[PDB]
């Protein structure tokens, strides 16, 4: 949806300027998870296995390569954190492909990320109340 892919740019543009990097509507619920991404890389990441060690992003990277890596994540059902965490996950990417001067991935894994959405998160987002509902749990 056109909603989702400006969530993540936005989402993917708040993390690059944050992790030292230049970043070339929805203001509630982006603040929102904003905040979430930061609260979950801070107090709930550490917990998990690190998924960029799984995935070494390159221009020969295919889409169904970050798909099986993202399908870990998502193994026991969706649930917010873990969609806030999808989003941590590939703003870490963003950060390490620019970091390896590989700037073409940013918008790569952008798209990836909202086809992700598209097929298999935003079924159970509109059945969980919306990203309205987000921002009433979350915000
Ligand atoms: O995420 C993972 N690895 C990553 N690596 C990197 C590397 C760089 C950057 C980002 C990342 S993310 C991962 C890997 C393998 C398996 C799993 C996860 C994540 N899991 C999660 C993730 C969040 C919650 C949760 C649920 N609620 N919360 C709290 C809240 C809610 C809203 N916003 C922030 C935090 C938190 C739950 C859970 O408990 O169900 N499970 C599910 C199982």
């Amino acid at each position: 949806s056109q909603s989702n892919r400006e969530l993540v740019v936005d989402f993917l543009s708040y993390k690059l300027s944050q992790k030292g990097y230049s970043a070339s509507g929805m203001a509630a619920v982006k603040q929102a998870l904003r905040e979430a991404g930061d609260e979950f890389e801070l107090r709930y990441r550490r917990a998990f296995s690190d998924l960029t060690s799984q995935l070494h992003i390159t221009p020969g990277t295919a889409y169904q390569s970050f798909e099986q890596v993202v399908n870990e994540l998502f193994r026991d059902g969706v649930n917010w954190g873990r969609i806030v965490a999808f989003f941590s996950f590939g703003g870490a990417l963003c950060v390490e492909s620019v970091d390896k001067k590989m700037q073409v991935l940013v918008s790569r894994i952008a798209a990836w990320m909202a086809t992700y959405l598209n097929d298999h998160l935003e079924p159970w987002i509109q059945e969980n109340g919306g990203w309205a509902t987000f921002v009433e749990l979350y915000g």
